[PDB]
């Protein structure tokens, strides 16, 4: 049974609602981005129209084998008519192909669904500037003041410098970066660029990266692992056991591993500056946890919402406990009283 916060009132539309079977009255299923919690339920046997970005469409076709006739890609920043309702897709600053959706209801109501997003001041000069939003369906993943983390630029700077230093000291070292989904590709692409290397990876991961419309991608990645000094591995293998085993595999070409686990927030954010971050070390292996977020900080979320001044807010994350829901409602009221809407 589909929950209320995935329904768009006064339309036949749902958002990210693929795990409930056939939804009663739904004529179009929107998908905000290609992350499993959101696509959960789609497969090659789906026969309803799916509306999404070009990138999300490339992934549905190639990775999930959804048939072409049910995939409806829309350009960004463009007024489109779907089943007689005007819609716009906006970049969400999340993972590749992730969108926010603006719906202009036939009765005059305007609704923004953020999907997953990392709010940014640049969004204040999109097509959002032009008119009023009555309802906001908000990605509230980090809606609490304890959730602080640095910009994505500062995090990339720390990784580039760390990696370049280590490999310049030891030309026989290997950099490994963990992944479990699309997103956060800048981590491994920036490190490989500074080292003058391609990024090596499995055939399955190469196929995923080939769907993302990244410029010059053929110049950046490869399946020939041993030609490369940046490798990608599944996130679950980024530990001393998994990396010991990986170090065997190149035929003793490498005598040191430096590894990155991009997480979201961890409690070490409440005490440690990014510059001050230190790895866990065992012998010739070091693992760095780095706070590369593709969701809004509390401060970024507050700024966006105070700027948008919506009439109602519906959270889409952390909605399962009464304590969570109560905490989020208190912050929405402070923000409104502080700004005066
Ligand atoms: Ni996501």
């Amino acid at each position: 049974t589909c929950p209320f916060y995935k329904k768009i009132p006064g339309t036949g539309f749902t958002v990210d609602a693929f795990q409930y079977g056939v939804v009663e009255g739904c004529t179009a299923y929107f998908l905000t981005h290609f992350h499993s919690d959101h696509y959960a339920g789609l497969s090659k046997h789906f026969t309803f129209p799916v509306y999404c970005s070009e990138i999300t469409g490339n992934l549905l076709k190639n990775k999930l084998h959804v048939q072409e006739q049910y995939i409806h890609p829309l350009p960004l920043d463009t007024e489109c008519i779907v089943n007689g309702v005007k819609v716009v897709l906006l970049d969400a600053n999340h993972c590749p192909g992730a969108v926010m959706i603006l719906f202009y209801l036939p009765n005059g109501t305007v609704i923004l669904h953020t999907g997953d997003f990392r709010a940014d001041p640049s969004m204040e000069r999109s097509l959002l500037a032009d008119q009023k939003v009555h309802m906001l369906y908000l990605d509230t993943t980090y809606c609490s003041p304890e959730y602080t983390f640095p910009s994505q630029q500062e995090v990339i700077r720390f990784a580039i410098n760390t990696a370049f230093e280590a490999v310049t000291l030891n030309p026989h070292a290997l950099v490994v970066c963990g992944t479990y989904s699309i997103g956060k590709e800048k981590v491994f692409l920036a490190i490989a660029d500074v080292l003058g290397s391609k990024v090596g990876m499995s055939q399955e991961k190469y196929k995923t990266l080939q769907c993302l419309n990244i410029p010059e991608i053929n110049s950046l990645i490869t399946t020939d692992m041993c030609s490369s000094l940046v490798h990608l591995l599944p996130m679950m293998q980024i530990n001393f056991k998994g990396l010991q085993s990986h170090l065997k595999k190149c035929g003793g070409k490498y005598n040191q591993i430096l590894a990155f686990r991009p997480t979201g927030w961890t409690h070490s954010n409440k005490f440690t500056r990014i510059a001050d971050v230190i790895p866990q070390t065992k012998g010739n292996i070091s693992i760095y946890g780095i706070p590369y977020s593709e969701h809004s900080s509390y401060l970024e979320m507050k700024r966006f919402v105070q700027w948008l001044k919506p009439q109602k807010i519906i959270p889409t994350v952390n909605v399962g406990t009464w304590k969570s829901r109560s905490t989020m409602e208190k912050y929405f009221r402070e923000w409104k009283l502080e700004a005066g809407y």
